[PDB]
């Protein structure tokens, strides 16, 4: 019963954020074993983030200017080095709350969730997805940075997301945790464009289906529809065109709900013609396209994690 | 930059997650000190349910058939009582990751994160409000029961929810961690009604608060209001009427916007009155009441905990 947007559970990241400050900048830090990953602009000063060059900053900071902090006790730094825009601080201590993880480089559409720190201590944890143009749209103040997006298998965390900066439009921008930026984004303070954002049709149509799971039918019509006319539709209104993988990816939730993806687009093609009407899908009064379909069969039949 | 539903860290909470079974039926329970708490229907059976006579049902039970799971080792129940809806299971552990905690009966239009339960093991976390009718608006499904709210500051765990059952309506009812329901609620499988849920006002106008500071501003206007004439719109659109308590929780926000309370009530007036005209702010195309002033502080200034 109902539908929400939910967030992992963030125990497991919650024992892996440390703060790492470098001269007078503060950010966070992801300890994983004996190494600690921050974004590299902890070196910047506020003068050098305007046009900054990496190579000449790093050179002039040894082990010592990197201050660690993991609650109340220190980390001794014995190594670094630079990955992309990201740091790796080698320490002397493995941390002990290390869980089973490993680092993945998300695609446009999926989801993951974000526990945003300041000054290495959780403030909060919430669901967002990577836009189809590379930006997410996110909850991020001043001494955010170095929080991590990440999703829960069991067991086994996959760390996605490293925050850098915002944009002008207030979408937020990152790193996988290998230090390459999604998106063509660069870690520079000057005014970077991420594109027209287009809408994940492919989660709309596993909302829709979950919606109808939960009793909201009043959008489902006696229509239906072509890959091809859809896509005309979707294009109008910017949004993603359907594949059949799209369509093989909404496989089980149309057997399930004994509804043709075909009839489902023709239903999602009436109301961005006509709207909604005043009327609401699961309590939105817009159409949702931060669920995938695997978020979609989570929630409603009630996996859980360790 | 960005305004987001976020939760709190449920990893002070995920240490509290045990599993209990009775028979056959199996819930969730919240494992603190040597206590384990949960609702007290895992003693029904499917049939019991429909109209369970608990003092009746409780006597024929004993400590032994209480199974307490916590991950992979059991829990020796020494004792059992039932404060109203709620079983307090007495074990020989105390749970070594019990945090700072306390009970903390909410009041209507407060919020809190839940930490969907299944099997004693996290499924995801969410953050809801306690609606002015006392039901709440989650995602529960079968086996969610025992689950709980909380709020945290820095170190202290304040548990306030435990979910119970779901509403024909499809929101959900449940208790305080002394047992006793919010609202006008029992624990019996029967139609119960929640009467008119009203919006919370006083959430809305935070929430309007919150877009200025982050860039919205199209809904503010040039009218002015009293609170007379507001609650006259309020009342017909089912709104809470609001106060000078009200007011007064909403003053900092309004000294840090330089907007009149009473000025942001006339832009919420109109907006009741003329709908949004097609338009979002911050990204909704409703009014969203479950952020409270206190939430919107939070999250435009960046405070954190343990
Ligand atoms: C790191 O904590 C910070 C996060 C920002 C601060 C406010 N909201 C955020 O998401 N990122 C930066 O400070 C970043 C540093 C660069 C060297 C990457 N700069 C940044 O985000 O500037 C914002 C901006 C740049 C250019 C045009 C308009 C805005
Ligand atoms: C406990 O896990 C369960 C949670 C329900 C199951 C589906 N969604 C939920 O929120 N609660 C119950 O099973 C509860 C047991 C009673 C003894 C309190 N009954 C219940 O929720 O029934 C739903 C209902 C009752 C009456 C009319 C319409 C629906």
């Amino acid at each position: 019963s109902g539908f929400r947007k939910m967030a992992f559970p963030s125990g497991k990241v919650e024992g892996c954020m440390v703060q790492v400050t470098c001269g007078t900048t503060t950010l966070n830090g992801l300890w994983l074993d004996d190494v600690v990953y921050c974004p590299r602009h902890v070196i910047c000063t506020s003068e050098d983030m305007l046009n900054p060059n990496y190579e000449d900053l790093l050179i002039r900071k040894s082990n010592h200017n990197f201050l660690v902090q993991a609650g109340n006790v220190q980390l001794r730094v014995i190594g670094h080095s630079m990955q992309n825009c990201v740091l790796k601080l080698k320490v002397d201590t493995a941390n002990p709350k290390t869980p089973k993880y490993k680092f993945v480089r998300i695609q446009p559409g999926q989801t993951f969730s974000v526990l945003a720190c300041y000054n290495g201590s959780p403030s909060g944890v919430y669901q967002c997805a990577m836009r189809p143009n590379f930006t997410i749209k996110g909850s991020f103040l001043n001494g955010s940075c170095g929080s991590v997006g990440f999703n829960i298998d069991y067991d086994c965390v996959s760390f996605c997301y490293m925050h850098h900066m915002v944009l002008p439009t207030g979408v937020h921008a990152g790193t996988d945790l290998e230090g390459n930026f999604y998106g063509p984004f660069v870690d520079r303070q000057t005014a970077q464009a991420a594109g027209t954002d287009t809408t994940i049709t492919v989660n709309v149509l596993a909302w829709l289906y979950a919606a109808v799971i939960n009793g909201d039918r009043w959008f489902l019509n006696r229509f239906t529809t072509t890959l091809n006319d859809f896509n005309l539709v979707a294009m109008k209104y910017n949004y993603e065109p359907l594949t059949q993988d799209h369509v093989d990816i909404l496989g089980p939730l149309s057997a399930q709900t004994g509804i043709a993806v075909l009839d489902m687009c023709a239903s999602l093609k009436e109301l961005l013609q006509n709207g909604m009407n005043g009327r609401t899908i699961l309590g939105s009064a817009l159409l949702e396209d931060e669920f995938t379909p695997f978020d979609v069969v989570r929630q409603c039949s009630g996996v859980t994690f360790q």
